[PDB]
C-alpha cells in the first residue's frame, strides 16, 4: 500500500552520462554505442545565445574542440554532426554500459524520469510530465543541460527528453533525442512565453483510482456524468478535454475498483466545483496530474 | 530553477539487490561484500507471522535453505546469522558492484531515497522521511520487504533503512541495517498503532527557503516571532518544537536569502493560522516537510 511519485531506477542511464566541453561551456552528454548526444548550444558563448547561427558557429569547431570525459577518462572524438538542436559526437569507443534503448517522442501528459546531472555526474532523479504547453516543471541549475528524461520497459530505456533551456518563468524546455524541441521553443536567449498550463485530466482520474486502491475514498460521491457534461466543467477549470480514448485507457483501473470511469469523472467534477475543503488525497491538497494510467497500474501491481 | 522531490541516483544500490527465498517466502536482500542482508521474517510462513519465535524457527534452517539469486545466477550461502531483526547470509562471492558504504541509523525528520524492489529487481525510486512517529509513508506491495533506504555522499552510500512491515493503517515500518526497528515496532502480525504524525518544522522552514530561492514569495509577511511564541503555535498545529539547533542548521539558507530564521518562522505561523487561501508554494497546496535543510542546499547548489 501507499502511492509515491516514483522515478525509474536510474542506474542504466547513470552509465551513459558524460561531460562535454566546447571552449568554456561544459554540460552533459549521453553516450550510447559510439555516439555522444548533447545540446548544440554547447558551442555557444552566453553572448552567442542571444542570436546564434548554429551552422556558422559549428564551422569554427573541429572534432578535437569537443572534449568528452566519461568519469575521469577522455573519449576520442572522430566525427561530429548537428541533427536539429543536438550534436552527435562520434567517439572511437562504444559505451560498454550501453543499455537496450530507443528514442521516443512523447505526447503531452506522458510522464518520464529525469536524471539531473552536472559535469557528467548524476545528482538526482525525479518524475516529470510533458505539460500540455510542452514545457516541463523540472529542477535544473546551470550545467544541467544535456540531462535526459526516460522511461524503462524491463531492460529497454526509452529516452524521450534532453534538457536545453529554462524560460524566464522558470519552467523548462528541451528536445527529444533527435534534437526536435517539444512545443514551439528554440535554443535562443529570447522572449519565449509558455501557453496555458492545463491540467492532464486522464492523469488526475488515474490518481483518483490510485487513491481508492490505497484506501483514500472520501471524495467518492453518489453522482455520474457524461463526457460532454464533464468536459464543460473541465473547460471552465483549464482541464484537458476527456476523450473516449482516455476512458478506454482507464478501463483496467475501472475494472479493478468497480468504479465506472464516468462515476469517477462525476467525483472529479464535484472536487473541481467544491474544492478539497481542507482535506487531502494521497497526502496531496491538490489534484495530482503527473501519474499516467500506466504509472498507476505499474506502481499498484509492482512491475520491475 | 525549480524544486522537485528528488531521490539519489539509484545505480549504486541497484547493483546490490538480490532475491532471497526461504521455503515459499521470497523477498529482497542487500549484497555488500560477501554478506547478504535481509529481513529475518524471510523464514516465516504467513501463519508463523502471528506469533513467531525467530530463534526457534531459525534452528530448522540450514545455509542451503537460503536461496540467494543475483540476477539469474545463484550465490552459494556458506554461513548465516541473525542480528536483531535481520539475517546476514555469508556468501562465497564478494559483490563485485559493492559501492563504498556505511550503515547509519537516522533520526526522525531525516530524508532518504527508497529503491522499491520485487524478486531482487528494482521497480522504482522515491524520496521518504523518517516520520516523528518512526514510520515512513512508502509505496510497498507484497515482495518489497528488504528494499532499502539510503543517502549518498559523493561515492559513499549510507544505508539507513530496510523495509519490513506495513501497519494496518498502510504506513511502513522497518529497521536500520543492524536490524533494529525504527520506533517501537516488531516483526509480528499484531496490533501496532503509530503515534501522532507531527510535521517536521525545520524541514517546512527549509522548503519555504527553497520557495523563496525559486521565486515563490507571496507568503513572506511583515512579522517576526520568537522561538517560544512560534513553538506555542507549532504545538497547536502538531508541528515539532523548533530548537536553536534547528535555527543553527537553517543558518546557510537564512544567509543566502537574507531572511532571518525567526522572520520565516513568523511567515510559517501566519500560514498555519490563515492557511494557503487556495494558493500554492512550489506547486504544493500544503506545507511540505520531506526536505531537510541539507536537501534544500544540495538541490539549490547542484551537488553530484
Ligand atoms: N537552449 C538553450 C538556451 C537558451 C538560453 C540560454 C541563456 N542562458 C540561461 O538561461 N542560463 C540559465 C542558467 O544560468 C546561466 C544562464 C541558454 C541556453
Ligand atoms: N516484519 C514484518 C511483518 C509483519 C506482518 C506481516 C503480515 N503480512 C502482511 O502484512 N502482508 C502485507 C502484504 O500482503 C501480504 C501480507 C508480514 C511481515
Amino acid at each position: 500500500s501507499g502511492f509515491r511519485k516514483m522515478a525509474f531506477p536510474s542506474g542504466k542511464v547513470e552509465g551513459c552520462m558524460v561531460q562535454v566541453t566546447c571552449g568554456t561551456t561544459t554540460l552533459n552528454g549521453l553516450w550510447l554505442d559510439d555516439v555522444v548526444y548533447c545540446p548544440r548550444h554547447v558551442i555557444c558563448t552566453s553572448e552567442d545565445m542571444l542570436n546564434p547561427n548554429y551552422e556558422d558557429l559549428l564551422i569554427r569547431k573541429s572534432n578535437h574542440n569537443f572534449l568528452v570525459q566519461a568519469g575521469n577518462v577522455q573519449l576520442r572524438v572522430i566525427g561530429h554532426s548537428m541533427q536539429n538542436c543536438v550534436l552527435k559526437l562520434k567517439v572511437d569507443t562504444a559505451n560498454p554500459k550501453t543499455p537496450k534503448y530507443k528514442f521516443v517522442r512523447i505526447q503531452p501528459g506522458q510522464t518520464f524520469s529525469v536524471l539531473a546531472c552536472y559535469n557528467g555526474s548524476p545528482s538526482g532523479v525525479y518524475q516529470c510530465a510533458m505539460r500540455p504547453n510542452f514545457t516541463i516543471k523540472g529542477s535544473f541549475l546551470n550545467g544541467s543541460c544535456g540531462s535526459v528524461g526516460f522511461n524503462i520497459d524491463y531492460d529497454c530505456v526509452s529516452f524521450c527528453y534532453m534538457h536545453h533551456m529554462e524560460l524566464p518563468t522558470g519552467v523548462h524546455a528541451g528536445t527529444d533525442l533527435e534534437g526536435n524541441f517539444y512545443g514551439p521553443f528554440v535554443d535562443r536567449q529570447t522572449a519565449q512565453a509558455a501557453g496555458t498550463d492545463t491540467t492532464i485530466t486522464v492523469n488526475v482520474l488515474a490518481w483518483l483510482y490510485a487513491a481508492v486502491i490505497n484506501g483514500d475514498r472520501w471524495f467518492l460521491n453518489r453522482f455520474t456524468t457524461t463526457l460532454n457534461d464533464f468536459n464543460l466543467v473541465a473547460m471552465k477549470y483549464n482541464y484537458e478535454p476527456l476523450t473516449q480514448d482516455h476512458v478506454d485507457i482507464l478501463g483496467p483501473l475501472s475494472a479493478q475498483t468497480g468504479i465506472a470511469v464516468l462515476d469517477m469523472c462525476a467525483s472529479l467534477k464535484e472536487l473541481l466545483q467544491n474544492g478539497m475543503n481542507g482535506r487531502t488525497i494521497l497526502g496531496s491538497a491538490l489534484l495530482e496530474d503527473e501519474f499516467t494510467p500506466f504509472d498507476v497500474v505499474r506502481q499498484c501491481s509492482g512491475v520491475t
